[PDB]
């Protein structure tokens, strides 16, 4: 890499794994459409194998990124328009406060107030139908943004019902391997188990267990290469040969609600570059992220701005992963790790890093 990435990205991860004491990690940037990569630490602390281009870490939430593309798809392919009720994917969603409630509302957490969780009591497809049936919203319909698992998991989970495909066959016959994902999995091959990382939580070695709408809500696990292609992916839309999933990433960065400073797309997030950092740093906190906030509809939504910072932080128990590109700079980031560190440590290390190379 030119000495200029070089310094600029070792002399911000080498402070911050010290400080937030990451086992392992890995980041590519893309600058000027070209990747750069490096890696520090441990896949796995008792076998000693060290993190490299090929380890898999778990994406947590930047796994929404893929369902709100894959989503994006099925709209482009006319399977489905965001502006249908819900129940018209699940008649049997009978309950009244459904009335009014769109796959929109579901993919961008305005439903009114579904949980960020769903409960680990609910396993079976009827205990599912059971949830969603007795859940009270406690707000009208595109009113209130709050993040949930709950919500876009059940978008994902709908959006590829037409299509006849599990979910998990939607995403690799339309996402992944059109986009050459050839290492990133919702469900780990043995093949591949070689290259898993293990995540840390309290110095204990963790992966991801199973919950309902896991795949589409938190479910992918992926390579820093394959993450800098997908950053590649998002950056360059109109490069992919596939029409439907070209304009399915367009229609994921497509601003359909403002909190803030803060724009929500289908899985990404974006807001205006430039940016104040001290508003995505402080904005990536969960206290913010997490919150109860009130929505303005972007009325139609605005299309896919290229003067935008469009990012998205996941976590798993075990891992903490950071994603950020500016379409207008041909400029992007991945940071993979396995730990959970805090995001605003991880916001502004993507800053700085990509502050310096604009
Ligand atoms: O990635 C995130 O940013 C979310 C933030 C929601 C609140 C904190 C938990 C981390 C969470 N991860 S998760 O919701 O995708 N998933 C849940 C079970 C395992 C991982």
């Amino acid at each position: 890499a030119p000495q200029q990435i070089n310094d600029i990205v070792h002399r911000t991860i080498t402070p911050l794994i010290e400080q937030q004491k990451i086992p392992g990690m890995a980041v590519a940037v893309i600058y000027q459409g070209k990747p750069y990569y490096f890696t520090w630490g441990y896949a796995d602390i008792a076998k000693k194998q060290p993190v490299t281009q090929q380890t898999l870490f778990e994406l947590g939430s930047v796994s929404k990124t893929f369902t709100g593309v894959l989503g994006g798809d099925a709209i482009a392919r006319g399977e489905i328009k965001l502006s249908d009720p819900t129940t018209k994917y699940w008649p049997e969603l009978t309950a009244k406060q459904w009335n009014g409630i769109t796959l929109l509302h579901l993919a961008t957490y305005t439903a009114g107030g579904l949980p960020l969780q769903v409960p680990d009591e609910v396993k079976s497809s009827s205990d599912l139908l059971r949830f969603y049936q007795n859940w009270q919203p406690a707000w009208a319909p595109g009113t209130q943004r709050l993040y949930a698992n709950s919500s876009i998991g059940l978008f994902g989970a709908l959006a590829v019902k037409p299509s006849g495909l599990s979910f998990e066959q939607a995403m690799q016959t339309r996402v992944f391997q059109p986009l050459k994902l050839n290492h990133t999995w919702i469900n780990v091959p043995p093949a591949e188990e070689k290259n898993y990382a293990w995540g840390y939580r309290e110095g204990k070695a963790v992966h991801v267990s199973p919950g309902a709408l896991d795949a589409e809500a938190y479910g992918v696990k992926s390579t820093i290469e394959d993450m800098a292609r997908w950053v590649q992916s998002n950056l360059k839309p109109l490069d992919i040969n596939e029409k439907t999933l070209q304009q399915g990433i367009q229609l994921a960065q497509s601003r359909y609600w403002q909190t803030g400073d803060m724009y929500q797309g289908l899985g990404w997030e974006m807001l205006d570059w430039p940016v104040n950092p001290d508003s995505i740093i402080n904005g990536s906190d969960n206290k913010i992220a997490l919150a109860a906030r009130p929505v303005k509809a972007i009325t139609p939504p605005t299309p896919a701005v290229r003067a935008s910072w469009v990012h998205k932080t996941g976590a798993t128990g075990g891992f903490g992963s950071y994603v950020a590109f500016i379409p207008e700079k041909e400029l992007g980031i991945v940071m993979l790790a396995n730990k959970n560190y805090p995001n605003p440590a991880r916001v502004d290390a993507a800053w700085q890093i990509l502050n310096a190379l604009q």
